[PDB]
């Protein structure tokens, strides 16, 4: 039974690469992080920064989350991210994703002690 912090790491952290360099990145990563077991997760963002740099966002700019909660934080600097989105032809179990690499600010919701990211809200 995964903790919220561990689920965030599994779904969103990829410090092993600086950026997605292939159109197939999302297909491979969505599968290896077990996000296509039982259903295709329709949208997911991976962050290519160190875990410490992403945890540090919980001490940066406090902003509202999309849902109206006030425990969201926007990174002061841009970060390397990859957006993974199902294509229109995708359907379980042959999940298919479009890979879009970008450099953007990230917005995360933080909770707990230690106070760490538990939800990826958006990128700007
Ligand atoms: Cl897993
Ligand atoms: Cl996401
Ligand atoms: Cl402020
Ligand atoms: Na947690």
């Amino acid at each position: 039974k995964e903790t919220a912090a561990a689920k965030f790491e599994r779904q969103h952290m990829d410090s092993s690469t600086s950026a997605a360099s292939s159109s197939n990145y999302c297909n491979q990563m969505m599968k290896s992080r077990n996000l296509t077991k039982d259903r295709c997760k329709p949208v997911n963002t991976f962050v290519h920064e160190s875990l410490a740099d992403v945890q540090a966002v919980c001490s940066q700019k406090n902003v509202a989350c999309k849902n109206g909660q006030t425990n969201c934080y926007q990174s002061y600097s841009t970060m390397s991210i990859t957006d993974c989105r199902e294509t229109g032809s995708s359907k379980y179990p042959n999940c298919a994703y479009k890979t879009t690499q970008a450099n953007k600010h990230i917005i995360v919701a933080c909770e707990g002690n230690p106070y760490v990211p538990v939800h990826f809200d958006a990128s700007v």
